[PDB]
C-alpha cells in the first residue's frame, strides 16, 4: 500500500507547474494506478511535466491528447 | 487551484499511519473538495487521523463510518 504517496510525489511535481490544471482523477487501489486528466497550454508543457514526474522516480504515461480551444487537454497515469 | 496539494499534505499525514488504508477517493474539482473512503482498525484510529489531518492546517470532515468484520469503513471529506 503506496499509491497514495505516488499521488503524493505526483502532487508536489504538478504542483510546480503554474500552466497545468488538474481536472479530473481516477483513482483505482485495484488497478494500482491513478489517471489525472490536466489540461495545459501545449504538448510541450505536458511533455516537461512528463518528463519531470519520470525523472522524481514515478512511473507514468501520457497519452490521450487533444486541443481544445487554447489549451490541450490529456491523461496522465501513474502508477505501474 | 490548490486542491491537489491538499491531497498532497493529506497523503503525507495518511502515510504515516501504517493501520489505515485508502480504498476509494473522490477528487471533484467542481466542489473544491476531496472524499477518502478508508479503512481502519478502529474509530480511535480514524478519530486519530483525522485530528492529525486538522492539526496540519486541513479543513477535514469524518463520517459516515461503520464496522464491517476486523476493520470500520468511513468517509474523510478535505477541502473547504
Ligand atoms: C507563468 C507560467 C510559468 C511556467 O510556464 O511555468
Ligand atoms: C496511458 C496514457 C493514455 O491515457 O493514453
Ligand atoms: C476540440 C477537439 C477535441 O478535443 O477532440
Ligand atoms: C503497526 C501499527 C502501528 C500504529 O498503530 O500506527
Ligand atoms: C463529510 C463526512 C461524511 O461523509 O459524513
Ligand atoms: C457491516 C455493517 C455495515 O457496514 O453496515
Ligand atoms: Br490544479
Ligand atoms: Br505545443
Ligand atoms: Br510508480
Ligand atoms: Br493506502
Ligand atoms: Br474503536
Ligand atoms: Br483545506
Amino acid at each position: 500500500g503506496q499509491l497514495l504517496g505516488l499521488l503524493g510525489q505526483a502532487a508536489t511535481v504538478i504542483g510546480g507547474e503554474p500552466t497545468v490544471s488538474v481536472e479530473q482523477l481516477d483513482f483505482s487501489a485495484a488497478r494500482g494506478d491513478v489517471a489525472l486528466q490536466v489540461r495545459a497550454p501545449g504538448f510541450d508543457v505536458l511533455e516537461r511535466l512528463r518528463s519531470r514526474l519520470s525523472e522524481s522516480g514515478l512511473a507514468v504515461q501520457l497519452g490521450s491528447a487533444s486541443r481544445d480551444g487554447s489549451t490541450v487537454s490529456a491523461r496522465l497515469v501513474i502508477g505501474g
